[PDB]
């Protein structure tokens, strides 16, 4: 409810920008000296997206434990997500250990391995059934069971097992097709059609590791996406939308990784997709088949 009259006051007052640049000028800033040494630098993406030393997911190998990812611990919301950047050609072993070693059941990919011209993320997964990978530096191999490919997002069964044990895993693939970099979504119905996806598959449980959340940095995307899950949560856990002040849970989650939203408007639709969720959350189930009828998803 006061998310929605400030929502109203910041658009009629045009001023999406400088609520967005406060939000910029108030984030924490912490070390992230690890990402910076020299040996490094061929594991990160963008030279300035790096994990803070303090929250970053370390690797379970004595040569180097380090990936560009963090780990977002929601103390309040009893949630956590893993962001990370799309992985590199090198780092795609690093990625799945990662997923191995902190118990993730879920990747989600907001991303395309394409976009503008250039290359965002490597091709990490397999595209057939038929040709598995198998990652030699971390000993893990990973097969494609199947796909279920809506409109604008696919949802992969994938299987990752760890060959020195044996062991067998299936991780869920949940990935958005049609979100570009520093833009929101077409619409708040197709994006919480998507995040409803995501939780209905289990992958957000407690009783799993983490989620995986990356687009090609990492932050941007990403961040749009767990601030929704995460004001949403809030609000239900309670049962009060009045309670939740979004601007203040993006600068908690900003104390875990730097960059987390990176426009206004993706800002502004962070409002809208957990002002149009909480209708959902206080029980107007409904509204969840509404959703799905405006993604078109079988179009
Ligand atoms: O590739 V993301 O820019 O949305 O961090
Ligand atoms: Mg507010």
């Amino acid at each position: 409810m006061e998310m929605e009259k400030e929502f109203e006051q910041i658009d009629k007052s045009g001023s999406w920008a400088a609520i967005y640049q406060d939000i910029r000028h108030e984030a924490s800033d912490f070390p992230c000296r690890v990402a910076k040494l020299p040996k490094n630098k061929n594991r990160n993406r963008y030279r300035d997206v790096s994990p803070f030393d303090h929250s970053r997911i370390k690797l379970h190998q004595e040569d180097n434990d380090y990936i560009n990812a963090s780990l977002i611990k929601m103390e309040e919301a009893q949630r956590s997500y893993i962001l990370t950047q799309g992985p590199l050609p090198n780092t795609c072993g690093h990625f799945w250990e990662m997923v191995w070693e902190q118990k993730s059941r879920g990747v989600v990919m907001l991303n395309r391995v394409m976009e503008k011209g250039s290359l965002k993320c490597a091709q990490y997964w397999p595209q057939k059934e038929e040709k598995e990978m198998i990652f030699e530096d971390t000993n893990l191999k990973l097969t494609l069971i199947s796909e279920d490919i809506k409109s604008y997002y696919t949802v992969r069964q994938l299987e990752l097992e760890n060959l020195t044990t044996q062991e067998t895993r299936e991780i869920l693939h949940f990935h958005y097709g049609n979100w570009p970099d520093q833009t929101a979504p077409e619409s708040p119905a197709s994006f919480l059609n998507f995040l409803f996806k995501v939780r209905e598959s289990g992958s957000l449980s407690p009783e799993h590791g983490p989620v995986v959340v990356h687009c090609s940095a990492g932050i941007g995307r990403s961040g749009t996406f767990c601030l929704a899950d995460t004001c949403l949560l809030l609000m239900d856990k309670r049962k009060d939308p009045s309670s939740v002040d979004i601007k203040k849970v993006l600068l908690e989650m900003r104390k875990f990784r730097m960059g987390l939203i990176q426009t206004a408007d993706q800002l502004r639709f962070s409002y809208l997709a957990v002002i149009e969720g909480a209708k959902f959350i206080m029980g107007d189930s409904s509204v969840q088949d509404q959703w799905k009828e405006l993604s078109h998803e079988d179009l």
